[PDB]
């Protein structure tokens, strides 16, 4: 009964960076040829978000943030085939258009059609469905979340199993799939294997959920806050270490650990510094390392191809290297199936007009992740 | 005759960086246990070398440099059970100890027992087998092969083929395994791939030829020396292009003609500012670069890891990834069977006298290889 007309909801605003998300009535147009409209029923507060906010990982401002959700479809624009009003979707911030070299490619995810190499915070046709007081504010990543309604073109929706929970699934479009694809599918972790993990928040415990999955002998989890070691070890890390308690550098103290390096290193944490110490720890003839981590905005880091050219592999990837369209039901499937945990990630549940004490949770140090309901 | 006695030859001793070679009398020792005495047939010149005379590559001086070989054993040291006298070899500067952990890995070959991590120049056991002018003088990558006779570790030589012509299967003992496996064995060349190989000296035209061998589609070959663009295209390169002819940065002209960038990129020049334009030519969400140049010793590059978190992969690699011992009497057979070629990599032979020479034609840019004969 609201399809073909516009929506009048309460979405989450970023106006300026540095500031608390503005809780501002905006109207939602109603989906043009090829788009959905979702009704959200929970997103999850993911770092990136905060990179918005920090001015780490720029994109047009003002926006709508928020990319890690699911919903329900309130309904669909001409043309569109791949879902229908009231099915359980992900908003996938990854999109698959099943046409480009990428998504024809077996390895490849990075669709084309990504708004992430060169951010415009648009839909697919470059305008906006989202106006505050005559003001258009931008999409993010094409998915928008922290909205009660957003609208996202058809290659960045999946429909997903009509009896999935959605407070739980929501994790999958982004942080669980991005860690657990980052050992599984990146890394391709071995039986046996020695692992280390560089930050242990909702991705990195996904990497140690990969990794434990994959059949790692050793999983090292490596973070400055003690605090999050616990629950690390409990999703399958057979140590921590904290960098701040050595007087010595901690690639040299997982060298010594590892007995001369380990077999896969992750970067879960977003710092230029651990991507190189990440590298620099995995053995120099085989080891492999996986950047996951968002480097802050237009920054180089240094390095010695030495690390290289001994035998290290060093990649990186977005959303775990998942096809996003494609996976991300059978990833919600095998959720519903008990393959993998999503209830150790989550850590407080809020309304969503408390995103930002969501925000201020993340910021302290005291939550993994925040889901926000509807 | 020799056998346990000190012999009295001539080798190219380097006294100093940035000097000619001095072709003068050495003392070389009778080998100790597990040690081989070589009376060399023939020595390809390599870039590797001139790095040592540069300063690019740093190894303890005054030395006897050469690395890439093939001769006949004069004796043996109490142990040895891998040659006898009178066999032909291929002395192997990356060692195979088949004891230690890279070893004992399916895809390592960058044996611990290697003297390039942290150079030493001197045998296993910390000691030189050379005298001149009354001085010790140190070993190369425990080969040192610029000279009528040397000792290495048993870990360090291969027994070939009784029949291998000698004059040609020294290249196995690098530039032509080197290439050759950077595109079969590490970057793993796929069939109907486009292939970028960034420097068209012997190491380069090799991985051209691993790249026509796994069936690529397209083989660019990049250098700013045209005149190396007819061997190459006569070895398998479909286009060559010159950076210098461009406007715009080659990674661009690249990434243009591959429709969005390479299948697979190789760096086979060592420089820094080519080890990043050849990560950023190959395709952003599945390419994988190979770094076989040798880097200026102790120098960084500088590059972003959006390249990376795009999902490409980057990696290197010592002697095309080849376990040394299994691998270089396969390839000496292969080549027997007329599976690989190697004259095309040979443009020069010079006797070992003429050192200076071959030296000379390197630099300029006239030869590929130059093959000293003893
Ligand atoms: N590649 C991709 O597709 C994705 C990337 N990400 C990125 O992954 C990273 C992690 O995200 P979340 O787990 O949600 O973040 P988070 O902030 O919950 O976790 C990061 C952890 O790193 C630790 N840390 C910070 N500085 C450290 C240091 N110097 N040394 C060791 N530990 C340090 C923190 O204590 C924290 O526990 C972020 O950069 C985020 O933007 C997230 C999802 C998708
Ligand atoms: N990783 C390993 O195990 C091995 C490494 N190497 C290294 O591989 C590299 C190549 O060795 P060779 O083929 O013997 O050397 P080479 O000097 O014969 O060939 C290098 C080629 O690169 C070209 N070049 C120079 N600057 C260039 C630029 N800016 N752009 C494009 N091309 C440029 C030169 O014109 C030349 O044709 C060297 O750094 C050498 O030390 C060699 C053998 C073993
Ligand atoms: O977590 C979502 C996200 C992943 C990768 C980049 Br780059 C930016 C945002
Ligand atoms: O070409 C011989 C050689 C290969 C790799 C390095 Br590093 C040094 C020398
Ligand atoms: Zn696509
Ligand atoms: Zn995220
Ligand atoms: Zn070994
Ligand atoms: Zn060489």
């Amino acid at each position: 009964s609201t399809a073909g007309k516009v929506i009048k909801c309460k979405a989450a605003v970023l106006w300026e960076e540095k500031k608390p998300f503005s809780i501002e009535e905006v109207e939602v147009a109603p989906p043009k040829a090829h788009e959905v409209r979702i009704k959200m029923v929970a997103t999850g507060i993911c770092r990136s978000d905060d990179h918005v906010v920090s001015g780490t990982l720029v994109t047009p401002l003002p926006v709508i943030a928020g990319h890690e959700a699911a919903g329900i479809v309130e309904s669909i624009g001409e043309g569109v085939t791949t879902v229908r009003p009231g099915d359980k979707v992900i908003p996938l911030f990854t999109p698959q258009c099943g046409k480009c070299r990428v998504c024809k490619h077996p390895e490849g995810n990075f669709c084309l059609k990504n708004d992430l190499s060169m951010p415009r915070g648009t839909m697919q046709d470059g305008t906006s469905r989202f106006t505050c007081r005559g003001k258009p504010i931008h999409h993010f990543l094409g998915t928008s979340t922290f909205s009660q309604y957003t609208v996202v073109d058809e290659i960045s929706v999946a429909k997903i199993d009509a009896a999935s929970p959605l407070e739980k699934v929501c994790l999958i479009g982004c942080g669980f799939s991005t860690g657990y694809g980052s050992a599984v599918k990146v890394a391709k972790v071995t039986q046996g294997s020695t692992c280390a993990v560089f930050g242990l928040g909702g991705v990195g415990l996904s990497v140690i959920m990969g990794c434990k999955a994959a059949g790692a002998a050793r999983i090292i989890g490596v973070d400055i806050n003690k605090d999050k070691f616990a629950k690390a070890k409990e999703v399958g890390a057979t140590e921590c270490v904290n960098p701040q308690d050595y007087k010595k550098p901690i690639q040299e103290v997982l060298t010594e650990m590892s007995n001369g390096g380990v077999d896969f290193s992750f970067e879960v944490i977003g710092r230029l510094d651990t991507m190189v110490t990440a590298l620099s720890c995995c053995q120099e003839a085989y080891g492999v390392s996986v950047i996951v981590g968002v480097p802050p905005d237009s920054q180089n880091l240094s390095m010695n191809p030495m690390l290289l050219l001994s035998g290290r592999t060093w990649k990186g990837a977005i959303f775990g290297g998942f096809k996003s369209k494609d996976s991300v039901p059978k990833l919600v499937a095998d959720f519903m199936a008990k393959k993998f945990a999503l209830d150790p990630l989550i850590t407080h549940v809020l309304p969503f007009e408390k995103i930002n004490e969501g925000f201020d949770l993340l910021r302290s140090g005291e939550s993994i992740r925040t889901i926000l309901t509807f």
